[PDB]
């Protein structure tokens, strides 16, 4: 008698509740990431004491996050709902390209933040870190990120079956080599180097010198948290694409709905990172929190 009651859940209640959780998480992250990263930029613009090398890199990180949130997030939500591509051939190349560029700008900015902190803290006076040179490095980050993701744009193809956007690979081996390289370069190597750098920064940082020590320890604490949430937020999708592209996993159709759910949550986590960073600055930086509240109360 309760077969009908269970089927109503299986066929209507659950599907509606799951589409609802999906759209609500994607929308909340959209709003929070857009507003918070814009506030990061406006805060750095308003408070001159915040115009440090690190904060310039953090505004660039917020700029990359705003790019991915404004353009890629709505499209990623539509793909995760319908498992189909509704934006045409050109956008099938452009949107994935901007997603890869956003990831590359983000990880290089964190790398250069860790490099600046490592030279400033661990081997001092060797290299000068000025805001104009930091701005030069920022332009170089965009130049590299835009150049090295061109192959990513090149492999995208939009083909019908109701269109579907996916990578078109000429050989069995090329996707494995490319995604091995992509994983090692945009995730594992920069984050491992940053972890050893921040480990050394932590060991070296832990009487008038103490005033400097009080400010630098707080920012370093904040920066390590930024790196950690990044490594955590990007870990699942990065691992999943490797298992899919290098190891050939997730091709059985008996569990197609479970794989869609896992990839959808991992996509959502990438965007959740853009929402998460401004909250991190608000709770680990007193200057940022004050500027956000000066903006917040208006
Ligand atoms: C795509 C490229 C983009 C690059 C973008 C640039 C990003 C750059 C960011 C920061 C650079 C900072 C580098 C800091 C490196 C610090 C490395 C280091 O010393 O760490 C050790 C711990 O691990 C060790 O033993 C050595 C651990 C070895 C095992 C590592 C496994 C690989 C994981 C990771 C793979 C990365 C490899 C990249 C190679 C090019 C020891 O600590 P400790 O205080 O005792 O030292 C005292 C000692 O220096 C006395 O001689
Ligand atoms: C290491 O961390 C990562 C993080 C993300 C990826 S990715 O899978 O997102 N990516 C690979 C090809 C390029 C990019 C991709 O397909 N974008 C994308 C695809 C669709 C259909 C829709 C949207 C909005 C973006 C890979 C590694
Ligand atoms: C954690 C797992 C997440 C899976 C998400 C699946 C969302 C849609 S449920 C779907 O509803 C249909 C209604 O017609 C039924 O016919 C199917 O049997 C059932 O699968
Ligand atoms: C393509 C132009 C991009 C503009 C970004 C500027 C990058 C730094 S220029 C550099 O600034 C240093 C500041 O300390 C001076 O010491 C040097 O003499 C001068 O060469
Ligand atoms: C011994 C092996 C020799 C292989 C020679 C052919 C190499 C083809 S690369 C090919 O270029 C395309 C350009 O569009 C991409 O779309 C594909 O994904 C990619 O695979």
């Amino acid at each position: 008698e309760d077969e009908f009651l269970r089927y109503l859940w299986r066929d209507y209640l659950y599907p509606k509740q799951y589409a609802w959780v999906l759209i609500a998480a994607y929308v909340a992250v959209f709003v929070v990431a857009l507003v918070g990263n814009t506030l990061v930029c406006l805060a750095v613009w308003r408070n001159h004491h915040m115009r440090t090398v690190t904060n310039y890199f953090l505004v660039n990180l917020s700029l990359a996050d705003v790019l991915a949130t404004a353009i890629c997030l709505p499209a990623s939500l539509l793909v995760d709902i319908t498992e189909s591509w509704l934006f045409g051939h050109a956008l099938c190349k452009v949107i994935p390209y901007l997603q890869a560029v956003s990831v590359s700008v983000a990880v290089l900015t964190l790398s250069f933040i860790a490099l600046d902190r490592w030279y400033a803290i661990c081997h001092p006076l060797l290299f000068k870190s000025t805001a104009r040179r930091a701005l030069g490095s920022i332009l170089g980050i965009w130049a590299v990120s835009l150049a090295i993701m061109v192959p990513q744009a090149a492999v995208m193809e939009c083909s019908s079956v109701f269109s579907v956007c996916d990578e078109r690979w000429a050989d069995d081996l090329a996707p494995k080599i490319y995604h091995s390289c992509f994983f090692i370069v945009t995730y594992l190597a920069p984050l491992g180097l940053m972890a050893m750098a921040y480990f050394q920064i932590f060991r070296k940082l832990w009487s008038a010198e103490v005033k400097q020590m009080r400010a630098r320890r707080k920012t370093a604490k904040m920066l390590m948290v930024v790196v950690l949430v990044f490594a955590l937020c990007y870990l699942p999708i990065s691992v999943l694409n490797v298992l899919k592209r290098v190891f050939g996993m997730f091709r059985q159709a008996s569990d197609r709905e479970a794989v869609y759910a896992a990839f959808t949550f991992s996509h959502w986590l990438v965007y959740a990172n853009s929402a998460a960073n401004p909250i991190i600055y608000n709770f680990l930086s007193g200057k940022f929190r004050e500027q956000f509240k000066a903006a917040f109360s208006w």
